[PDB]
């Protein structure tokens, strides 16, 4: 089970205030996760981020697999698995084609992916890791391939993971059964 | 200059309607950083941010002291110089004693910081990295001197610097020179 014994999950039923934070989670990934149900201790907290993570399915920019496919490669170059489970599982759910999702890892080779989209995904992979290896020619690609509201709105993906990578590490949230088969099959 | 030059920032008189998310912000700081101002092309995600940065005041269970330093070792951890900057200045404006500040980053050995405080530095060095290397020692010496209420506002700030360090990052955001100063003169 978890290393963390401290901060445990409040059951479902117990904070029906936090409904409308907990549905565009629960949405893409068909359950609600521990790290939300932990973080609904904090009114404040779970309120302001809700707010905040809304702004991705929100966004008008970028194509909607190209949202998981950016959260994918941000938190697998994190290091966060319980994050990278996730955001496959949520891949998986939402694209018709499931070989392109399976493929997002070897973007760079991948013939599932574009220019446009392995400009984006090497972004965010180097955002993610500690510290960014962000050069000057990932700027360069990705202003060759999107808009400046494009850029905005894929590094508040990239930075929104930074929050869901080092919130699900704090927890030490352990990944659950769906995401588990969906990453097993990945790797 | 910076390495991105895709997506500038505004003038802050072009969206005033974002005053309230700027106040919060440069409050603390003294000044507005490049991160806000380029930020507020996105009306959206500026605001949704603002009110999660707010929660970091907002925190009840854990002094104002350890919360800015938390930030620093976090930003530090991730190898975000820009954020580890920013947090220190902001602790300068806002702590009693000035040489605590400056050792925080010795945090495990310097005689200005307790047990309680140095699990929690600890925790959140080892929160911020890619991969974190939280391990159960972390988790039982946390728990040992905060309680659940203390840890959650804790591991918040953590991921709060989470989106921070990669949004500045990802702008390539300019270590302003009052920020400069403030970590020359730490380092
Ligand atoms: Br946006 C942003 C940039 N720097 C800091 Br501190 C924030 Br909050």
């Amino acid at each position: 089970d978890s290393m963390n014994t401290l901060v445990t999950p409040l059951q479902r039923s117990d904070a029906p205030q936090l409904e409308p934070v907990f549905r565009g989670m629960e949405q893409n990934l068909g359950f609600l996760p521990n790290g939300i149900l932990t973080m609904g201790k904090n009114p404040d907290l779970a309120v302001a981020f809700g707010g905040l993570f809304k702004c991705i399915d929100a966004f008008k920019h970028i194509p909607t697999e190209l949202k998981w496919a950016i959260a994918m490669i941000s938190s697998s170059a994190a290091g966060a698995m319980y994050c990278k489970s996730h955001f496959s599982h949520i891949a998986t759910r939402t694209h018709v084609n499931r070989n392109k999702v399976m493929a997002a890892f070897e973007f760079q080779t991948s013939d599932f992916y574009n220019e446009a989209e392995r400009a984006a995904l090497a972004f965010a992979f180097a955002n993610s890791t500690s510290p960014a290896h962000l050069d000057k020619e990932h700027f360069d690609e990705l202003a060759r391939y999107y808009s400046e509201e494009a850029a905005i709105e894929i590094a508040a993906i990239i930075a929104i993971c930074g929050f869901l990578n080092r919130w699900n590490a704090a927890m030490d949230s352990q990944i659950e059964a769906a995401p588990r088969a969906t990453l097993d099959e990945i790797e």
